[PDB]
């Protein structure tokens, strides 16, 4: 499995050069692993992936949340991985077909597919919720080993868990804005992903700095 | 409503920027509108869209599926329209809140959001065809006017224009390569749309032009 330092990952959603190198800096002694979407990436471009691995060397996942027909889904993986991420993030809802093309693209290029089976907003709860615990066990079926379920809902991150079981990788968004707890997230994700909470601190370093004490005998 | 020429679409999904060029090139006789995705401007850049602007006298429709939560919804749609985007599609399936994000930013930026409902790839039987008809009910609740259907299950295509009214704008995908039918999907789609069959022929004019001359009569 991805070892992820301090069980933390900064999502980094600031949408201009200068701010998102900046922040990334300022935080580099804490993490060594940096997931970018497409915020990020539709304001600067692809080419920043490469960019973070020259001043950083963290590793890099694409929250791109991969979600159209099987042909398209193998085209934007194929893209993805061909700009240095190391992993991407897949919807699972639009089927076992959509999941699989990213899975062919992942292994082809040597990478990792993550699986987003019940995100982390309360939109969420109208579609996503009831279809989740399914969209895990296709997951396991297909033979994925890391998913991402929402820190929002430590309950159904817990049924999530259950369901990969144990050697599953499990990485989970919500902590802090959005209002998950990093403690009780830790409880069944193997490591945290974390925003605004840091990016936009007066001091995101002291930031992150807080957020790992807050979370120490974890480590 | 947008005034789609020939009830055509072309869905350009050319990954070089010399090819998308040079067949959005030669088929802009018959199209004033393409749809750019993100195999597109993952590989060229989100500049992609201004070049086609400044090529072709071509309205540009963003294919981006956006599925994220709102907050990040909202940033995903500024990065689009700042770049020239003239509309945006968006998935129902992750709620009424994610969908509300986008399109609060579109009525703030003067552009459109269109709402995919129900996808045209076999794997969407598995849960997006079952939120479907409630997918499009929460789309016409919200006040959407823009949505995208598949052309490979007329039936469901059908149920979806009596679920908008005759009033929505309704575009369609699946036609040619993923089976769909010109003629029958334009029985209920305002606008097909149309990409590897066009992009992919050795002669890409004239694939678009025996397409339109296939719908002559519904034009
Ligand atoms: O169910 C999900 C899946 C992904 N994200 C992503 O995780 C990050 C959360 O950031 P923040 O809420 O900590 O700022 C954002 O990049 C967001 O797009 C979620 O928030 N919820
Ligand atoms: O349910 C959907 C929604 C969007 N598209 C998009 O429409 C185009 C279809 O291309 P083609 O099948 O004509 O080559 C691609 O850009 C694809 O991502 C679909 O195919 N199906």
């Amino acid at each position: 499995v991805m070892d992820v330092m301090n069980r933390l990952i900064l999502a980094m959603d600031l949408m201009n050069r200068d701010d998102a190198l900046r922040v990334t800096g300022e935080v580099r002694e804490y993490i060594d692993t940096v997931k970018i979407g497409y915020p990020l990436v539709l304001s600067e471009g692809m080419d920043i992936i490469a960019e973070f691995r020259k001043r950083f060397g963290c590793r890099i996942i694409a929250d791109f949340k991969v979600a159209d027909i099987p042909e398209t889904n193998e085209k934007i993986c194929r893209a993805t991985f061909k700009a240095g991420a190391d992993a991407i993030i897949v919807h699972g809802f639009p089927g076992a077909d959509s999941v699989r093309a990213c899975l062919n693209v992942a292994e082809e290029m040597g990478r990792e597919v993550f699986l987003l089976t019940e995100m982390s907003h309360p939109g969420a709860e109208m579609f996503i919720q009831g279809a989740a615990d399914e969209i895990a066990r296709m997951g396991v079926d297909l033979g994925v080993k890391n998913y991402v379920g929402p820190s929002t809902r430590p309950e159904r991150l817990s049924r999530l868990r259950e369901i990969i079981g144990q050697d599953s990788f499990l990485i989970s968004p919500g902590v802090g804005a959005q209002g998950g707890d990093p403690g009780e997230t830790l409880r069944f994700a193997d490591a945290i992903i974390v925003g605004r909470s840091i990016y936009l601190a007066d001091n995101p370093a002291a930031a992150a700095a807080g957020i790992i004490e807050s979370i120490k005998d974890l480590l």
